[PDB]
């Protein structure tokens, strides 16, 4: 901010002078004064000497001028430079410049404060002289005056008519132009008179400049503009027949533009031009629209035509252009004006693509408030609602915003828009079809009249703020539905995956990892449905194998539900409440749930706790009173407190359910949709409390109502556990509508009977579930499943009189395994038509049937299983193979390819075998798949009779990064070759500890593994505390001075049935300074983990990308990478992940080779290994793309991945490693645009 | 803004209770209690006797409740009102009401400085107690909490996913519904629970009452539910396809459509309804289009076939619905819907027609600095100049203003933009044709390339 300091040297040389200025510096600044005209000093300020930048487009680069012979005497104090037109002045000593007319009077002068400087120039003159320049106003500004003698405002081109510049004049004789991109003009009535570069204005700044070039200008206004036009540049002159009257217009053709011209030259209203707006060119259009005529419009500019007539008339056409191409057409494909700008990198730096608009309509709000308005209004529909239209979507009954048009719409607006269709339709279908609607406002009594409520256009983002802070995301939802539930309004729902980005509808897709847990979230809400912005798609297979697999199995628990979510329905047309409510609602007295929203009820029996956070490996859940049994884990918590839930952050399975103590629970098969097919058996699961429970079963027609005056029906079913029987009564059928329930199942939790009685009689016991269920009549069984004892109970539906049932004795099952009918489970193929099927066609089988058509290419079977615990279960696969040779198929758990098994022929096809494979499963539900994967190299060619799944694992392990984490600790992905999601660090205060609940079946002692890293170089210790008991001494080796090195620790501890702790925490004598992986668990010596198998880093490239990993990458020296890792989700349609959230891409517009590799050393040296990828190509064929093996011992192997467009599996087996290490990777060479996809990489230990 | 003054009468006959208050004239308040249910009690406050005006939407029209046989002891002060669940207590003295249980714990109460009035009510409650209702949070807001216990928000059915209304109750045992079309709720944690109509809400307000109706609820939550959809209403029962998964798309015709459902059922994801938006009807074309199915995305929505065929693969169609109609087609004519509408009165009030898009282009800002890319925007203008376009309307070059995006140009891209034009046609025509510009923003340097300036959208 300082001035210029003393001149210490003076150089006149014809018409420049330069000036070398003290700075203290061996560096001195250099001020170049070059006069141009007897009227225009040039002035250069160059700090300490340095080379000026280059001038901005202001300049006219051919800007010249003639001699002017100044007389330049530098033999005094001060310097003077003389001309006939002005006189200028440099003190030395501090260096400042005053200008003069040639006649002394002084005009302008830099102040002894400073004048140029680094950042600008400051000048003082007359405080009443009159300031002109700078800045104009734009069209939607307030317009001052001419005078700029008080201005602040930016120089700046502006918007809407604007114009501005770091010129400043005066009427008074004198000018100053800076050379600058922007920058901030000053004056004021004191006499300044400055300009500034300042920081980056509004508008960016491409032009830097180092010096400071500027020119002063001396004259009377005219010449003061002449001057300007010399540094600036003139005027070219423009076309003659721009002189004259010119007529733009928008919403014009060639019909209407010929009759105007005829309107003027008969009237001999003189005009040369016509101005086309939009209608000119065919904008909105593949191949460069933008720039062609619109023919539609204009048919003769398919030719000069259009041209020639016109200038025979004297016309001449001028066209609208605006500086953007479309890059997507009206079919929403890319065009080639995009391919051409994006390759060439042709777009303005920081602007992305955006949603504009050019065709307008007019429109007006109608009133619903009048009966004669919703009676039109519901007369103009009746002929859609005949083609199909059955639900009513009524958007905008709130608010709009059109420009000028901010319209309210009244409280009223959303239920009488809704009774207009409500009475129009029960009118029009005589109460026969049932009304839907839904609406983005709720007022008190809207919801007579059959309307849900959605949450309106929300953010594609897990929170307001994470990815924009103009709307609420996901975890706001909750919220949101339970405040309208407080509202009388439960009939609630969101834009699963949300409606709104950055950038509109061409901005991203939800993440599949935020896509998947929002569609678990919405599964367990009243309106449950997925919505996007224009033209983005919210189907569940788009965001990879996890999200579609997930999302298929949370539908399937939702599906499986009907019968006890309709209850809830005809609830709320009773009492108002329905499907959800807040835990306050039954929890009035308790604090813990006054503002509660994490977790909701789902219905009477279901507490519900989404995770709804990115990368959530653990969950803190209120539980209120009561005592709760987890739906998909078994083990039961009470009431009261909260409680640690791990979670799954891999493979994104959990749902965190709980079942209330007291739960009756009808449920069914699962439907494709509602009334696909009569469902004639309906199960009832209940966990029975010490107080009678009841839930009324309800059925009627679905559809009309007919269920006003009587036509529906319901059972009333009791339960409660009594001192050592429980007792369940049905009570009798009511209603006039004829179900189609013929039989319950009753699933009795917690009790295995050893006998089962109603009105005196004890029920006929059967082997177990399945023979119960193929016998006529009434029966009972028992058994054993994830809860633990279990009472089968098949009773006659809809009979006329109450059946009380009691359950007594114990006598538990000795089962070990869960047995899977598969013909009971989710078949799926390449098409509607190829589905795996269902046959009786050959004998032997298990239960009413087996699967087949597992021989068209994509068919599968899936099976959901719940485990306790997360760990190794050899789970059988019953199959028959009469092929007369090995068949084989893939088995996939929890969206991830485990093996390919190869099922041997069994004799015949009515002769069956075994497979026993051993699985990792998590704990909770698993999804586990039988796929006739011909893009894996499958054959297919079996039927599948069913599956057991051992209760209990032969190892079980718990993620460290999902223990319950205290005193600092926290969980990591910045070390390589942790398992799971991620590792936990920072144990390194005392206190800091990782703690697992760990389960057992028996007391006893048991073996742990704890998998950690010590790469402090020396031996490390935390302790160990079992259940609150004495601390044990854990004793830690380090490998040496790497943190990318895991070891086991392996110990011993006493645990009792049921829930133990295991706390791994750095007490007061303890170093701490390790990092814990995984607890593994057994009764037996513990082995290798089946989830463990992988030997690569970051195989599945699933790692925040923040954080690296032994993953490296090359190409041609020159070439940018082609590289890199993402979701997918920014493309339309996405192009997501073959797992999880992310995957590996090579991707260039131009020619393009690319790798990345992968060198591990292997466990065992001199065997035998695998390699396995997921990989996808599109767009043009590579000269070559491969997968890679090397530096294994022998030759490099190759195999070559397909241009498809599909994901396949390349596999390469029988790597025989000698070398002690093994080099996997991926290549492409492309002549450019190719496409390759690379994820769910693993090298294994091949058997 | 005044308390009730002194009871002067008390009629009890049922379940009802008339009470006659001094205002100083001839013309005497009335206050009407009705014991609905053994929960439920509605107040009716009459300024000056004058009658009820007729009660808003919010209210069940058909609502009815069987006869409770309350109590009513008008026989000292206060005057006590009881059912086997409420003790309503109104002292003489001024007139003031206390809400007990039947046990006697007390709920809420009026304060001596002022209950009822003209234009709202006023309580005084628990400090402590834990209030709900009144509002929720729109697709715009900051998403609060459930709580409500220092709560200004206005009640409004509002706007984005927004829901509201004059309802506000209590975990501690009692809620307070107010019969009013927008209006005023207010809390804090003194124990105030207030509501008033107040000025015009920003929505505006169509029904005015000059009497004050309300509702006390006593009970736990689901009790006060159950009395609130007693009022106001319970919901009819819905489709029971309706509980399955929908999918909800903009951007679809019908081939799409076929794809996606047959999708679903390859996978065995379970799916009851598709909901189509803009694209299955006719918005913005004459005779009523905006009803209308498009034929051009579903062509066979010419029958009933589309349905029958969606219907045999388990899906529901849902359609998007505007409360608006097109006024001028895309052709700048009247439609008949327009006719209809004017002629019979049925646009919003207050509502003008408007100018309206609904067809959305994606598009992306050249950059005219690069000497490569001005080659490149003149060489594909070529063509258009030939044919007649011999001067160029450069318009926003300056800054975009479109939804989300707020993107500036620099102040070099008028001049750059100019320049491209310039250079290119000078070239072409080797310089045997005058370049003819204009922009709407202006930079030094810019003149250079034959541009003039226009003043924007005034
Ligand atoms: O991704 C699509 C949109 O989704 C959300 O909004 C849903 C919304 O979509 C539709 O309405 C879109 C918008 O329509 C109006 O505003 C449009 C523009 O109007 C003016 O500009 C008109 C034209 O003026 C010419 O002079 C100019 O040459 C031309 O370029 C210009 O487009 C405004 O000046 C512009 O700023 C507007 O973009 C409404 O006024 C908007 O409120 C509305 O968002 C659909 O019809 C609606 O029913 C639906 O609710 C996103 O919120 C949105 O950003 C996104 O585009
Ligand atoms: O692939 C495993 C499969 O093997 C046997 O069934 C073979 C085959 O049997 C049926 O088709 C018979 C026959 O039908 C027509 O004549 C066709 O033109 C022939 O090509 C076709 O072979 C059946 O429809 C097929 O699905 C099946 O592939 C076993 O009997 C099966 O149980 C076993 O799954
Ligand atoms: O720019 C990185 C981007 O590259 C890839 O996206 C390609 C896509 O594969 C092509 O088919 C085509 O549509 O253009 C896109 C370039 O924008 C990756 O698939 C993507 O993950 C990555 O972000
Ligand atoms: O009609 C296009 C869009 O308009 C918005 O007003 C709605 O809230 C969206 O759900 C809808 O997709
Ligand atoms: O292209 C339609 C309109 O776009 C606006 O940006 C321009 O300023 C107008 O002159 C033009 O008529
Ligand atoms: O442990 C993690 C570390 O592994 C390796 O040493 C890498 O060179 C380093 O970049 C990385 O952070
Ligand atoms: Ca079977
Ligand atoms: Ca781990
Ligand atoms: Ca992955
Ligand atoms: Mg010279
Ligand atoms: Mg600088
Ligand atoms: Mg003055
Ligand atoms: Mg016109
Ligand atoms: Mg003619
Ligand atoms: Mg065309
Ligand atoms: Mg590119
Ligand atoms: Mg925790
Ligand atoms: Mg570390
Ligand atoms: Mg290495
Ligand atoms: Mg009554
Ligand atoms: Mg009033
Ligand atoms: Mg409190
Ligand atoms: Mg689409
Ligand atoms: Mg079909
Ligand atoms: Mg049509
Ligand atoms: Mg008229
Ligand atoms: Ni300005
Ligand atoms: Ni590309
Ligand atoms: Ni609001």
């Amino acid at each position: 901010m300082a001035g210029l300091g003393n001149v210490t040297g003076a150089v006149a040389s014809g018409d420049s002078l330069t000036l070398t200025l003290d700075n203290g510096t061996s560096a001195s600044d250099i001020l170049e004064l070059d006069v141009l005209s007897e009227e225009l000093l040039r002035v250069d300020y160059r700090p300490s000497g340095a080379a000026p930048s280059p001038s901005t487009p202001m300049i006219d680069p051919d800007a010249s001028w003639d001699a002017v012979g100044a007389t330049i005497d530098t033999s005094g104090d001060p310097i003077v430079v003389t001309t006939p037109r002005m006189r200028i002045e440099i003190a030395r000593t501090p260096a400042r410049m005053t200008i003069k007319k040639a006649d002394g009077t002084t005009l302008l002068w830099e102040p002894a404060s400073g004048g140029v400087f680094e950042d600008g120039v400051r000048f003082q003159r007359g405080s009443t002289d009159n300031i002109y320049g700078i800045r104009s106003f734009n069209a939607q500004e307030d317009v001052g005056g001419l005078l700029r003698n008080s201005s602040d405002h930016p120089a700046h081109a502006g918007q809407q008519g604007d114009a501005g510049g770091p010129f400043m004049w005066s009427t008074a004789g004198y000018g100053v132009l800076v050379d600058s991109d922007g920058g901030y003009p000053y004056t004021d009535t004191t006499g300044k008179l400055e300009f500034y570069y300042g920081g980056t204005p509004t508008e960016g700044r491409r032009y830097t400049k180092t010096n400071v070039e500027y020119y002063i200008m001396v004259g009377e206004p005219k010449e003061i503009m002449a001057s300007y036009a010399q540094v600036t540049g003139t005027a070219p002159m423009l076309p003659k027949w721009s002189l004259g009257f010119m007529n733009f217009e928008w919403g014009i053709d060639q019909d209407e533009l010929e009759a105007h011209v005829d309107g003027y030259r008969a009237r001999n209203i003189p005009i040369d031009a016509f101005a086309l707006d939009y209608d000119w060119m065919d904008y909105g259009e593949d191949n460069y629209g933008e720039f062609r005529w619109n023919t539609d419009n204009f048919p003769d500019a398919a030719t000069t035509q259009l041209k020639e007539d016109m200038e025979a008339e004297g016309i001449r056409l001028i066209g609208i252009r605006k500086p953007r191409i479309i890059t997507r057409d009206f079919a929403n494909q890319r065009t080639q004006q995009y391919y051409d700008a994006d390759s060439n990198g042709y777009f303005y730096p920081g602007h992305n693509e955006y949603t504009d608009y050019f065709i307008p309509v007019t429109v007006r709000s109608f009133d619903p408030y009048q009966q004669a308005s919703r009676d039109w209004w519901w007369q103009h529909s009746i002929d859609a609602f005949d083609k199909g239209i059955v639900g009513w979507w009524n958007d905008e009954t709130d608010k709009v915003d059109s420009g000028s048009a901010q319209y309210w719409f009244g409280n009223f607006s959303t239920g009488f828009t809704s009774q207009a269709m409500y009475d129009g339709q029960r009118d029009y279908t005589n109460d026969g079809v049932r009304v839907w609607q839904t609406a983005r406002s709720y007022y008190p009594g809207a919801q007579r009249y059959a309307t849900t409520l959605w949450s309106g256009d929300i953010g594609t983002q897990f929170y307001k703020g994470e990815l924009f802070n103009w709307a609420p995301g996901m975890q706001e939802q909750p919220r949101i539905m339970l405040s309208s539930a407080n509202l009388g309004q439960p009939k609630w729902g969101m834009d699963t995956g949300g409606f709104n980005s950055l950038g509109g509808a061409s901005g991203p897709n939800p993440s599949p990892e935020l896509y998947t847990r929002w569609m678990q979230f919405g599964a367990f809400t009243p309106v449950f449905r997925v919505h996007g912005n224009y033209n983005q798609q919210r189907q569940p297979w788009l965001y990879g194998a996890t999200a579609e697999e997930a999302s298929k199995a949370v539908m399937h628990t939702r599906y499986s539900l009907l019968p006890y979510m309709y209850a809830y329905e005809r609830e709320a047309s009773e009492t108002g409440l329905g499907l959800i409510k807040p835990l306050l609602f039954d929890y009035p007295n308790d604090p813990q749930a006054a503002d509660y929203t994490e977790a909701w009820m789902f219905g009477d029996w279901l507490l519900v706790s989404p995770v709804l956070g990115e990368a959530q490996h653990s969950k803190q859940i209120y539980l209120p009173a009561g005592t709760w049994i987890d739906y998909h884990r078994g083990q039961t918590y009470s009431g009261g407190q909260t409680i640690h839930y791990p979670v799954n952050a891999d493979t994104w399975t959990d749902v965190p359910l709980f079942v209330k103590q007291g739960a009756i629970i009808p449920n069914q098969q699962v439907l494709d949709y509602v009334d696909q097919q009569s469902v004639t058996t309906v199960n009832v699961d209940i966990f029975p409390s010490a107080s009678e429970t009841s839930f009324t079963y309800y059925e009627d027609d679905g559809s009309s109502y007919d269920y006003e005056s009587g036509s529906s029906f319901e059972q009333r079913l009791a339960a409660q556990d009594l001192s050592s029987s429980v007792r369940v009564e049905v009570g009798a059928g009511s209603g006039s509508y004829t179900p189609d329930v013929q039989h319950y199942v009753l699933k009795i939790h917690g009790r295995a009977g050893s006998a089962v009685t109603a009105g005196g009689s004890a029920l006929t016991g059967y082997g177990d579930l399945q023979a119960l269920q193929a016998a006529s009549g009434s029966g009972w069984a028992s058994g054993r499943d994830i809860y633990g004892d279990v009472t089968y109970v098949k009773l006659p539906a809809a009979s006329g009189s109450a059946t009380v049932v009691e359950v007594s004795g114990s006598a538990p099952s000795a089962a070990t395994h869960a047995i899977y009918e598969v013909e009971d489970a989710s078949r799926s193929g390449a098409t509607p038509t190829t589905r795996a099927g269902i046959n009786t066609n050959h004998s032997g089988y298990s239960g009413s049937g087996f699967v087949d058509k597992l021989d068209v290419p994509g068919a599968a079977v899936t099976v959901y299983a719940n485990a306790p615990v997360s760990g190794d279960y050899p789970v059988e696969l019953r199959y028959a193979n009469g092929s007369g040779s090995a068949k084989t198929l893939s088995v996939y758990v929890n969206a991830a390819r485990v093996q390919q098994l190869s099922l041997a022929d069994t004799g015949a096809w009515s002769q069956w075998g075994t497979q026993t494979t051993t699985l990792p499963l998590t704990a909770g539900q698993n999804i586990i798949t039988y796929k006739y994967d011909s893009d894996a190299g499958d054959t297919g060619g079996v039927n599948l009779d069913y599956i057991r799944v051992p209760f209990a694992p032969t190892q079980a392990e718990y993620a460290a990064e999902s223990a319950k984490l205290w005193g600092g600790a926290g969980t990591s992905q910045d070390h390589w070759f942790y398992k799971g999601a991620a590792f936990v660090d920072n144990l390194t205060g005392v206190g800091a500890e990782a703690s697992f609940d760990v389960y057992a079946p028996s007391a006893g002692t048991y073996n742990l593994s704890l998998r950690y890293a010590n790469g402090t170089g020396s031996t490390k210790t935390l302790s160990a505390i079992v259940n609150g008991g004495a601390a044990s001494t854990v004793t830690l080796t380090s490998p040496g001075m790497n943190w990318n090195l895991w070891n086991e620790h392996t110990m011993t501890a006493t645990l009792t049935a049921g829930r133990n702790t295991i706390s791994f925490r750095r007490n007061s004598g303890n170093s701490g300074n390790v990092n814990l992986d995984r607890l593994a668990v057994s009764a037996s010596a513990i082995t290798t983990l089946a989830s463990e198998r992988n030997l690569l880093d970051n195989g599945d490239f699933e790692r925040d990308t923040t954080y690296n990993s032994n993953w490296t990458q090359w190409q041609p020296s020159g070439q940018p990478s082609a590289f890199g890792i993402d979701s997918g989700n920014a493309l339309h349609p996405p192009e997501g992940p073959a797992r999880r959230n992310q995957r590996a891409y090579f991707h260039s517009d131009n020619a393009y080779q690319q790798s990345i590799h992968q060198v591990v050393d292997v466990p065992v040296n001199n065997a035998t290994y695998r390699l396995e990828a997921k990989v996808r190509m599109k767009n043009t064929t590579p000269t070559t793309a491969r997968a890679e093996v090397q530096g294994h011992g022998g030759s490099p192997i190759y195999a070559n991945i397909s241009n498809d467009g599909v994901w396949k599996t390349i596999v390469i087996d029988n790597i025989n490693v000698t070398s002690g290490s093994v080099d996997v990777g991926f290549y492409v060479d492309s002549p450019g645009y190719t496409t390759l996809h690379i994820d769910e990489v693993t090298l294994t230990r091949a058997p």
